[PDB]
C-alpha cells in the first residue's frame, strides 16, 4: 500500500506523528476517525496524488503516532491538542496552509483546527459527522443507543480500555460493521488487517478512550465558548446517504451555524463509505477541492 | 445464607423461577436487581422472617431461573413478561396478594407488576430508581454517561454477549462497584460470590441483555402507554441519597404522577446500599410495610 509515498514519523512538539506523503501540488492532509487510521486512506489517496501533495496522517492516541496517557482532565486528547500536533506536522513538512479532508474523528479534529488556525485551513471536508456539540447538546434515547460507544468510551480509565482488551477484535469489528447484514462486506481485506493490527495495540486502546473522555467534556466546552463564530474557508459535508447519521439529523441543520461556505456531498453507503467507495469518495473530493481552489 | 428458607425451583409456565421461601405472616416477595440476584436479600429477608413469609426469587434471565434466548422484539423479556413471572410464583406458591419490594430491574418489574395486577399487590417498595420510561425520554448527556450500560447493553445480540464474556469480571465489577475510591468495600464475600458465578453464566449475560433490550423498546412502549395512571397501593420511594440516580433526579417529581400513595425513605449509601445496610434496609422496610397494612 501506498506504493511511492514517503513514510515519516515526525517529532511535532511532545509528541510524534507517523505520516505517508506522496504526490505533488496543493498540499492535502487526509484524516482518518474511529477505529481506523491512515490506512483508510490506502486507495483514496493516491487517485489524488496526481494533484495534490497528499499527507495522510495518524491522529494522537491512533495508528502509529504517540499515544500518551490521558491527563485526568483529558486535555491532552481534546480536538484541539489532536488539531495543533497535525497542523505542526504540515508546517514540518513545509506546508503553511493547506486543504483538510478529515472522517470521524479526523473531521472533528478538522473542525477544531479551522476554528483555531483559520489561516492555515485552505478547505475543509468533513466526512459522515455532525457537530460533536449536537451529538451530545441534542442527545436521545436514539441518539444515544445508535452512539452508546460515545458513553461507553468515557467510563473511567482503566475500565473500558480492560474491557475491550480482553477481546479487541470483537468490540471494535463491532464499531466498524456496525449491525447490518452487509456489515463487514465491502472491507478491502489489506486496510481492514491494517485496523485490527493496530488497535490491538494496548496504547491505542486507552488513546483512543481519551479523545472520547476528551469528547463530552473538554471539547464540548472548547465548542460551545465557539459557537458565535463560523468556519469561513469552502466547505463539504460529505455523508454517506445509507447511514444512521444521515438518518438521525438533517445536515445543513446541524451544519450551516457552523460553516460560512458550505457544499453537500454524499454516496450511498455507510459511516464507513470511503472503504467501500474509494474511487468515488476520490472524484467527490477532487471536485469540491477545485470548486474551493476556483 | 438463607438458613432455615426452603429452596424452590417453580414451573410457572414456560419457565422456571428459582427462588427461597422463609418466615410467617404476610407475604413479601423480594425482587433483586441487576448484576445481582436473589441473594441481595441474604441478610435483610432473615431479619423481616420474624414477621412475614418472605420469597426471595430471581428473574427471568438472571440467577437459578430460566433464561430463553430473547427474541427478536425482546418481548419474551419485557416488564411484563417478567412481572407475570412473578406474580405467578406467588401465587403457585400459595399467595393471590403479596407485599413487593424491588430493587433495580426488580423495582421496574414490581411497578408494571402493579400496572397489570393492581389487587395483586399489597403494597410497592421501589428501590433507587426512577421511572424507565423518564430515563429514556428525559436522557441528556449528564444521564446518557452516568447510564451508558443502558445504552450498550441494548446493542444487538451477540455483540455484548461477546464483548462481555471475555471477561465477565472485569464487566460486572464495573457495573457494581462503581467507579469511585470506596467501589468494591463493604460486600459480603458470600453475596458477591453468588453475584459472579451469575457474572460468568453465558445465558444470564445473555439474558440480562435482553432485559435492556427489551427495556429501551418493549417497556419504553408499554410505559408510555400507561401515562396518567398511578399505582394506588402505598408504595414507598427507597433511595440511596450518596448515589448518582438521586444526584439528576428527583424523586419527588418522577414518581407522583406514577403513585397515587407515595412515601420517601433514604439511606446514606449508593446505588447498592442494600448491599452495605443490610439491617437498615430491613428497619426501614418494616417501618414501612407496618404503615401500609395499618
Ligand atoms: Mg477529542
Ligand atoms: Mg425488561
Amino acid at each position: 500500500m501506498f506504493e511511492g509515498f514517503e513514510r515519516r514519523l515526525v517529532d511535532v512538539g511532545d509528541v510524534t506523528i507517523n505520516c505517508v506523503v506522496g504526490g505533488s501540488g496543493p498540499a492535502l492532509l487526509l484524516l482518518h476517525g474511529f477505529p481506523q487510521n491512515l490506512h483508510m486512506w490506502a486507495r483514496v489517496a493516491p487517485l489524488l496524488a496526481n494533484e495534490y501533495t497528499v499527507v495522510c496522517a495518524d491522529l494522537r492516541g491512533y495508528g502509529g503516532s504517540s499515544k500518551p496517557v490521558g491527563a485526568p482532565d483529558h486535555a491532552n486528547y481534546s480536538f484541539r491538542a489532536m488539531a495543533s500536533d497535525q497542523r505542526e506536522l504540515m508546517r514540518t513538512l513545509g506546508f503553511e496552509r493547506f486543504h483538510l479532508v478529515g472522517h470521524d474523528r479526523g473531521g472533528r479534529t478538522g473542525h477544531r483546527m479551522a476554528l483555531d488556525h483559520p489561516d492555515s485551513v485552505l478547505s475543509l471536508a468533513v466526512l459522515d459527522i455532525i457537530p460533536t456539540y449536537v451529538m451530545f447538546e441534542e442527545v436521545d434515547r436514539f441518539v444515544a443507543r445508535a452512539y452508546w460507544h460515545w458513553y461507553f468510551l468515557q467510563q473511567p480509565a482503566p475500565y473500558p480500555e480492560k474491557v475491550i482488551g480482553a477481546d479487541p477484535d470483537t468490540f471494535y469489528e463491532g464499531c466498524l460493521f456496525g449491525w447490518g447484514a452487509t456489515g463487514a462486506d465491502g472491507f478491502d481485506p489489506e486496510q481492514l488487517e491494517e485496523y485490527r493490527k493496530q488497535w490491538r495495540d494496548p496504547a491505542a486502546i486507552h488513546g483512543s478512550c481519551c479523545d472520547y473522555r476528551a469528547g463530552g467534556t473538554i471539547d464540548f466546552e472548547l465548542d460551545h465558548g465557539d459557537l458565535g463564530r463560523q468556519v469561513q474557508c469552502p466547505a463539504l459535508v460529505f455523508s454517506g446517504s445509507a447511514g444512521l447519521m444521515h438518518s438521525l439529523f438533517e445536515m445543513q441543520v446541524v451544519w450551516a451555524p457552523r460553516l460560512a461556505n458550505m457544499r453537500f456531498a454524499s454516496l450511498p453507503g455507510g459511516h464507513f463509505f470511503v472503504d467501500r467507495f474509494p474511487d468515488d469518495t476520490a472524484r467527490i473530493l477532487r471536485e469540491f477541492l477545485s470548486d474551493a481552489r476556483s
